[PDB]
């Protein structure tokens, strides 16, 4: 219903989504401990329990209510913790196998954005992972107008009721995108070895930064 929503609402939600399971499943083991940073509900750590189920989880937001519905999807999973904090806060000590995001950093100030990074790096061991599914601006004024007609596309063609696609639109007015190449190019900058764009459907794309490889 909720998740039925986000599909209606996200371009490529399965390639994306399923791009940052997979990528976190060929770089860290069974037993990976994992950070969903901006968790939300926990749709992203829930996609990751599905492949690796013997991972700990961490799920982490600044929202409470958000956390009550990820305690509500993870009710029953002795391997989910829930830290309450805002990705500006201290995060937790770690270390930690992988790190991953999904529709969340891209609330930041691109400066609070390229020190996340760099903090991000320092709570994963070497050879850790971090994946953001993130809702990224085009290079140019007239490449996002593309970028939005493509957004409104999806919407459309996924019979979104309009209120939720106007209260979408209403929520974007306070993000603060910025294009793939520029973000990758932070991840190289904050030392991660390598940083590569998985997937990517116009407005959103599943990147990834190595901590060594
Ligand atoms: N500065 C910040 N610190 C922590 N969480 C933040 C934040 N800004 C936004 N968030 C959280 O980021 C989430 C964005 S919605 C995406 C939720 C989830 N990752 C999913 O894929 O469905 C919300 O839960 C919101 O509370
Ligand atoms: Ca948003
Ligand atoms: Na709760």
């Amino acid at each position: 219903t909720y998740d039925a929503l986000r599909r209606q609402l996200i371009p490529s939600f399965d390639l994306l989504y399923g791009s940052a399971v997979s990528v976190v499943a060929m770089s860290v083991p069974a037993t990976a401990r994992i950070l969903d940073l901006g968790a939300g509900t926990g749709l992203l750590g829930a996609a990751l329990r599905e492949r690796l189920p013997d991972a700990e989880l961490l799920l982490q937001d600044r929202s409470q209510a958000m956390l009550e519905q990820a305690r509500q999807r993870f009710a029953d999973d002795d391997q989910v913790a829930i830290r309450v904090a805002d990705h500006l806060d201290e995060l937790p000590a770690g270390p930690f196998d992988a790190v991953v995001s999904a529709l969340s950093i891209h609330a930041l100030e691109h400066q609070d954005k390229q020190d996340l990074f760099t903090r991000i790096r320092k709570i994963l061991r070497p050879g850790g992972i971090f994946v953001n599914v993130e809702q990224v601006l085009a290079p140019t004024s007239e490449l996002e107008k593309m970028y939005d007609r493509q957004h409104e596309a999806h919407v459309l063609a996924s019979d979104t009721p309009a209120e939720e696609w106007a209260a979408g639109r209403e929520r974007m007015k306070h993000d603060i995108p910025i294009d793939v190449e520029t973000q990758i190019q932070w991840l190289r900058d904050a030392g991660f070895t390598t940083a590569d764009c998985l997937a990517k459907d116009w407005r959103f794309a599943t990147y990834a930064g190595w901590n060594g490889s």
